[PDB]
């Protein structure tokens, strides 16, 4: 019931401590998702980082958005990556939202709200429910075993997520800013914990 | 009756098994015709691939469009080929509308509602009418002997044929989404075939 | 008496027997003219050509237009040539309108509305009535001996013909499309002799 | 009681002598603070210089912002100094504000509206209350040791100065030019003396 | 009393002969004064040349505006010069305003109404009255001693002097085409001479 609108987390300083963990509260497998999140860095240029980490007892990276350096970004599901290669490199907030289902087995990436091609990945597989979602790090264990080189100096905020896809017109609507009610991770009645130095503050970004 | 408004297929895999076979009503000899489709694909800097393949008993490659690495796209009649050329390649969905007449010869090109110059092909020729019209690979026979480094992986969508040469307004028209009445494949009437792993999904582009 | 409003004239194919001549009515010479025409072309990067021919039994370059590959432009009268350079090359329609008047010497070049340097040239020089006006070739004789490697391949059209010099306002208003009525060569009252593989087709640029 | 609205400082040449102070009428100590000013000059691609210098008897260089050649801007506190780095050089007028919180650490830097990643500098720290700020030289003693090398030619104006940390919003209305009231130094209630050859003009910018 | 709005003086051929000299009407000294004119010509990456020439019998640059191949604007009083340095040449008219006042020295640049940074330059300097003001070349006497190298070929106009330096808002009012009353030079009540191959013409820019 913590109403986190208007507000990001910062990590100011690269270290191997600070994180947030968040809680989901359902139990049923997932089969189909959509994350969707707003950060804002200056390490593009330097190395790579972690955007959002979902492990699970079996897996540690089961839902995992990287940054890999002079390449792009890089959507792992179950152990499998693809790459989106992005040849130039801004300073400026992004806005990602990223979508996966089991059935089709296709992949849809929107970053600032312009989409990219559609590729494939993982057919017929099950995502855990029980599982570790955590910002700040990129976990190679459950909740644990941290990489100061995979950390992400910066702010990090606006983090949705649903467990269905979502169609191109209410991802616009996120986009731009109008009213939605994701059934996951919901950014006005949102459970975390704080570890390490993490602090609240207004967003950047309009 | 298949309306399929709002919708494209998605080809998420590079295969020589997928495709979509769609088929026209008519049986009088073609003097004159025009296609326009939109479709979205990132293999512009890695290879070539089909955008439109119509195949005849006698003549493999009858009316079919293409992309050469390179160079740009090629517009083939009877198998005679012509180019326009694209230097700077950009990623994002893509609109193209292809007019060919008999009596004249001029081919006329349009990509994303600009014009390019008027070309000449295939003076006092007829195109047959029993034909198979396939989306996803460019038949090297009749339907069937499908090339894998020639399919097309990506997004397709709005195609739409007419029996005659369009003017510049109804072609202003057709790229803003205005309403139309085509004579030989209507993309609100459409009968079609899939066969392989083909989806139909929402279209990205607006 | 022929309108050739939202019309234009093709030549699809470099040839040296393909060309359009325009007549003329008046017989007194001539002081100061002004020519305003729209073409569109894809071979700047390939060869020259020629734009406006206008050739009398003295002197086959009496006012001619011409492209020179990788200078630019280059206006000629009574066999004397000046050039206006541009650096870069677009690909699009064109509108050109040139002036030239005897008693002062002053050549004004417009390229899509937007002024050049006035320049100098032929001070004190009468242009003769009695001429062939041509499209398509460079005449090197009264209508005859064409170049190949000086023609025209594309569209040419909005041929307008005045026997005074323009002012600003009417030029701004002839490119926005506003009403007028030329005295020498009239798009809406022309009289013409197409010969050769030469074909009229709407217009492209709006 | 000295209102400069509409008005701005000009040092327009060289030399070790010319300089302006202002004074600050709070005596308890800072623990946070804003800084916001207008400046234009033209030495960016030839050496630096001293935009804002804040000085106490312990440390010189308090609250400094810098320019260093090929790098960018430098913001120190307390002795220990962080940068950000512009690549591209522009000519007009640069409008700054800065802000540093104490508990948190986090300093963050706006740049015509648009904010820079925030970062982190002396934490725990305390900036003393009896202070010369001084603007046309960096100091290197208590209002004393100027250098030339690191004087400030151009203008400068709209100098402003809170005791507390603002908001995204007050600073997207400090920009656009709506009402506010500082608290420790106020553009409309400025006590200063100007020592040298300094200038009072109109300001160029808006 | 000669209304010249909506023309402007036109050079067309390089030479030693042709000039227009102005008449002003004032005898008391100057001790600020401000020039504001509009050009065009395209010799900026061919040569250097002269856009406004004022001189007195003791020194023949007095009040000298220059353009310097390579280096940009030069602005000479006295004798004394300084440049103001533009790295990417434009071809398009251009509108140039100046202002220089004695008992402070600084000197203000404005081209297409942006200003430039402010520099400092003959303080304490008196300027005769007692002149001539020549459009066309670089005075190297009292009106004579004329050099070709140094000439103006293109077109000249909206020649406006004030005895007094003019605000920011004064000067946006003037490129945007208020109404003003300069009370040296008028360019709707001037007193000219012209000698050579001059001539008036509409002007191009709007
Ligand atoms: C434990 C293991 O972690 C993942 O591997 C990540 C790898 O990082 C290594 C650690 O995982 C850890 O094993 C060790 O590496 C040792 C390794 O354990 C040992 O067997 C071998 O003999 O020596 C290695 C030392 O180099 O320390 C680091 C190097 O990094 C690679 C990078 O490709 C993997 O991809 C994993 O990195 P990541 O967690 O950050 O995720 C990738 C980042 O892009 C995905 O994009 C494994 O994947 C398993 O989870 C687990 O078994
Ligand atoms: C004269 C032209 O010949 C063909 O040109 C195509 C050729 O592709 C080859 C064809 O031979 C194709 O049938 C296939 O043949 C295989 C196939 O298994 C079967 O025929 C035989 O048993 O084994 C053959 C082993 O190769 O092989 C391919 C490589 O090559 C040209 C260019 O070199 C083109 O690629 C043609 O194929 P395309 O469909 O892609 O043509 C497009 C036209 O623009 C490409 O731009 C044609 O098939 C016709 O026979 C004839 O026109
Ligand atoms: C008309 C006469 O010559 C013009 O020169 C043009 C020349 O074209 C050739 C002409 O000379 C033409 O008579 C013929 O040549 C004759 C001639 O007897 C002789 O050359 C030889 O015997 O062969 C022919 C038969 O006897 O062939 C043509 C090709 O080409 C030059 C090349 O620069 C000129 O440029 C003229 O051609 P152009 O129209 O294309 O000029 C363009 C202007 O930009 C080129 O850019 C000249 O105009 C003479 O002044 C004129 O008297
Ligand atoms: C306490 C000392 O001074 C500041 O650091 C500046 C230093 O530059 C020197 C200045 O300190 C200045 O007084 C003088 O130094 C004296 C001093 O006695 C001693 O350092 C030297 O041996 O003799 C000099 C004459 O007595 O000369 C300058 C060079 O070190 C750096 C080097 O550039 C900077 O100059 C420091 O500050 P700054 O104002 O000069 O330049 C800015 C600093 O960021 C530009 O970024 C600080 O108080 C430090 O505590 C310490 O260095
Ligand atoms: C007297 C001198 O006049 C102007 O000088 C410009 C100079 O032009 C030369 C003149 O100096 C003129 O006397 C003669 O030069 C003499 C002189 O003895 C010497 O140059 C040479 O050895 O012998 C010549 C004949 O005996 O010839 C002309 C060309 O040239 C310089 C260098 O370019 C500058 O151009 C001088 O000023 P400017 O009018 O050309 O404008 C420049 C544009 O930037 C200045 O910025 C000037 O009025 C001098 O002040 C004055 O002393
Ligand atoms: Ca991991
Ligand atoms: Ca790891
Ligand atoms: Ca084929
Ligand atoms: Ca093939
Ligand atoms: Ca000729
Ligand atoms: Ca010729
Ligand atoms: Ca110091
Ligand atoms: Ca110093
Ligand atoms: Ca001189
Ligand atoms: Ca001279």
């Amino acid at each position: 019931q913590t109403d986190m609108s208007r507000k990001a987390f910062v990590f100011p300083k690269e270290s191997d401590t600070s994180y947030v963990s968040l809680k989901a509260p359902l139990t049923k497998p997932l089969k189909a998702f959509t994350v969707c999140l707003h950060f804002y860095t200056e390490l593009s240029s330097t190395r790579g980082y972690s955007i959002f980490s979902y492990a699970t007892k079996r897996q540690d990276n089961e839902i995992l958005i990287f940054w890999s350096k002079d390449i792009g970004y890089s959507f792992t599901v179950g152990g499998s990556e693809i790459l989106f290669e992005v040849p130039e490199v801004t300073v400026a907030p992004v806005h990602i939202c990223t979508s996966w289902e089991s059935a089709s087995g296709i992949v849809e990436f929107w970053v600032d709200g312009k989409p990219r091609v559609r590729k494939s990945l993982k057919k017929g597989y099950t995502v855990g429910a029980e599982a570790s979602i955590i910002l700040g790090q990129e976990q190679d264990s459950f909740g644990g075993n941290f990489e100061g080189s995979q950390s992400l100096v910066g702010d990090i905020g606006n983090v949705n997520m649903w467990d269905f896809v979502l169609s191109p017109d209410e991802i616009n609507t996120i986009y731009l800013g109008g009213p939605f009610s994701p059934n996951v991770l919901n950014w006005r009645a949102l459970k975390y914990e704080v570890q390490g130095e993490v602090f609240t503050k207004p967003q950047l970004w309009p």
